[PDB]
């Protein structure tokens, strides 16, 4: 219904699966003439031209963007946002979809986020930091247990009793790292319920919600092992009621966007809320200032609305209702053995040519050499599949995953298990 100039030159900043998903979606826009990804990866080269410039080499990206007359730049990773890529681009008159350094702090500093949510009455887990044991003790005795104790320098304890919490807190301050302000201990309210990711396009106070998704951050099946950037995800999320979703939109997302704007930090881009559906309603775990990975890989394929058109509409503050397919999407991450810890690179990946054309294969950390594929990163690939139902999406995804053979990769087999 909306009109925007065609034959656009578009630049996507990043190198992972999230960027491959963004590029893939952008390439299908009738408004795009030329698509570039910096620095991208071998898999992304199949849908866009790679630009050999680091995401943090801001001065070069600015020059490149002006040189190639880029009409729109989309930032994937948070690093360049935290570095002020948006600020520099805007000063050069370059259109870019992403938050300013000041607004991106919502993700950069968990303390800032907690500070903001407390001031504006946004539901979230209680949070407090201490350098004094006596002060930590008094606080712990007020909140009770179970409670979370976090030491700096492994260091996270979910204390089941107040006594254990005190022992852990004392240990954190005694054995924790000695910073320039001494040792410190972080205490947080332990929340229970179903976790879900709620992303939305934002521009000032205007919020445009995206479909919600559920990511499994634990490294191993049965949600065991250390936390990761995400080992799998799916959308929609049946177990999250529409009421929980709406409460999240009206009591969390809209208020956060208004809070940032009220604080002189208007946000533009994708505001990603990591939430917990508790019995008392939705509560924020953390905020991210851009597309989540692997959330983007399973949510963007469900978006029927043209992505580029949507982004431009948001940037112009125009009205827009996003449309989504009824079909579900589930994705599974293939990671290098050892990840999220130390992992090896260089294992050959066979079978990428055996996967169905309907399967969505997003490259993270792959490398092409001598006509073959090799692992080259923590998270290497993500394979997603569409399905009439979540169960169908899950079956198709895992069915296709078996076609891949690599002794240097592993992947959870329980993605979507509980949901179904
Ligand atoms: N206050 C909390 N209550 C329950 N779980 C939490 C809390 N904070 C963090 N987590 C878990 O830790 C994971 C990663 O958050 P983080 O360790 O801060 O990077 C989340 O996906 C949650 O499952």
């Amino acid at each position: 219904n909306l009109y925007f100039q065609s034959h656009m030159n578009v630049l996507v900043i990043g190198r992972g699966g999230r960027e491959h998903a963004i590029a893939w979606k952008a390439a299908q826009s009738p408004l795009v003439g030329k698509l570039y990804v910096a620095p991208g990866n071998p898999g992304i080269a199949d849908v866009a031209e790679l630009v050999h410039i680091d995401e943090l080499d801001i001065e070069a990206l600015v020059q490149f963007a002006k040189q190639q007359a880029i009409d729109l730049t989309i930032v994937g990773p948070e690093a360049p946002l935290a570095s002020g890529i948006v600020d520099r681009f805007m000063a050069e008159g370059l259109r870019i979809f992403g938050p300013s350094q000041r607004a991106a702090l919502i993700e950069g500093s968990k303390a800032f986020a907690k500070e903001l949510m407390k001031k504006y009455g946004i539901p979230t887990a209680d949070h407090a930091a201490f350098t004094s044991y006596e002060e930590a003790k008094a606080y712990i005795e007020q909140k009770g247990a179970p409670i979370v104790i976090k030491a700096d320098g492994k260091g996270v304890t979910v204390a089941q009793t107040v006594e254990e919490a005190l022992a852990a807190a004392k240990a954190a301050l005694v054995d924790g790292q000695f910073g320039t302000a001494g040792s410190q201990v972080v205490i947080e309210e332990y929340l229970e319920g179903e976790e879900f990711s709620f992303m939305a396009f934002v521009n000032g106070e205007k919020v445009y919600p995206l479909a919600i998704a559920q990511d499994h951050k634990r490294a191993y099946d049965g949600d065991e092992g250390p936390n990761t950037g995400g080992m799998g995800a799916y959308s929609p999320v049946p177990q999250i009621s529409d009421e929980m979703m709406d409460a999240a939109l009206e009591a969390i997302l809209r208020p956060a966007a208004k809070a940032l704007a009220a604080e002189g930090r208007p946000f533009l881009g994708v505001l990603y809320a990591g939430l917990m559906a508790t019995a008392n309603g939705p509560k924020v775990i953390e905020f991210n200032a851009r597309f989540g990975d692997p959330e983007a890989q399973v949510v963007l394929p469900r978006l029927k609305t043209d992505l580029v058109e949507a982004v431009l509409a948001v940037m112009d503050g125009k009205e827009l209702e996003l449309e989504w397919t009824d079909e579900a999407v589930l994705g599974v991450v293939l990671a290098a053995k050892g990840y999220p810890g130390a992992y090896e690179r260089g294992a050959e990946i066979r079978g990428l040519d055996r996967i169905s054309p309907d399967a969505l294969l997003f490259h993270a950390g792959t490398k092409r050499e001598g006509g073959a594929w090799y692992t080259n990163g923590g998270r290497v690939l993500l394979l997603a599949a569409k399905g009439e139902t979540l169960a169908k999406a899950k079956e198709k995804a895992y069915e296709q995953l078996a076609a891949i053979d690599c002794d240097g990769l592993f992947y959870r087999r329980d993605i979507g298990r509980r949901a179904i």
